[PDB]
């Protein structure tokens, strides 16, 4: 197990345009295309981020490409965060992997109104922590990958991924 492996598994792989759990189009490994309810918009989106007329399909090379640099952009954006960055050099490498799965799934935005769990998590206070994760928006609509994200948080191990 590793970030890349963990998000493969919470992500899934699709090779044509769909939509996510939130009714965005989306490709490849969780790739966010746009908000937009427009597909031309969201194929205008995929054909940027690959470099090439895709109408729609990409290869398996290709979404593993961008797979990478989301994960990237996701963990470089926790660094770059004031909130976020003091939480995530707490954490060990496992927790660390936790980190970057909720941030690819809900951005930086996504996860400002978490900032009772972040001290939970910085002070190493794990089953309170795990309780407050719980109690959002996000465990709610998305309980199955929560649960497997949080008991992560939890234990420090990849049990729920195992
Ligand atoms: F503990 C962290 C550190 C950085 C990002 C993040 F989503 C978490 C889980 Br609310």
């Amino acid at each position: 197990m590793n970030i890349f492996e963990m998000l493969r598994i919470d992500e899934g792989l699709r090779l044509k345009i769909y939509k996510d759990t939130e009714g965005y189009y989306t490709i490849g490994i969780g790739h966010l295309l746009t908000k937009s309810p427009s597909l031309n918009a969201a194929k205008s989106e995929l054909d940027k981020a690959i470099g090439r007329n895709t109408n729609g399909v990409i290869t398996k090379d290709e979404a593993e490409k961008l797979f990478n640099q989301d994960v990237d952009a996701a963990v470089r954006g926790i660094l770059r965060n004031a909130k976020l960055k003091p939480v995530y050099d707490s954490l060990d490498a496992v927790r660390r992997a936790a980190a970057i799965n909720m941030v690819f799934q809900m951005g930086e935005t996504g996860v400002a109104g978490f900032t009772n769990s972040l001290r939970m998590l910085q002070q190493k206070r794990w089953d309170e922590a795990a309780v407050n994760l719980a109690k959002s928006r996000w465990y709610n609509q998305t309980p199955n990958r929560a649960k497997r994200v949080i008991t992560t948080f939890r234990t420090g191990t990849w049990d729920a991924y195992k």
